């Protein structure tokens, strides 16, 4: 009754988790704060009359 | 605020003791002892 409750070990589990998605990881140089793009519409042709 | 108390030494203070008598140490494996009483010499009167 008269002594300290000796523990043994402890096991402090731990996995590393990952991302799926590090392919995708492209790298900036840290300069500007705007990007921008752009396409063109699409313009389809016309019957030319000559009126 | 949630792991277990961790404890990690215990000794077991122990000595050993004497006697201060074992030159008295007689194995063995009712006893008793005599001794004689004393005869003091005499005068020799030879008559």
């Amino acid at each position: 009754k008269y002594l300290f409750p000796k523990i043994n070990e402890t096991l402090l589990i731990d996995i590393a988790l990952g991302n799926r998605f590090n392919w995708l990881a492209k790298e900036q140089d840290f300069i500007g704060q705007y990007s921008e793009e752009y396409v063109i519409m699409d313009t389809v042709p016309i019957n030319m009359d000559l009126s």
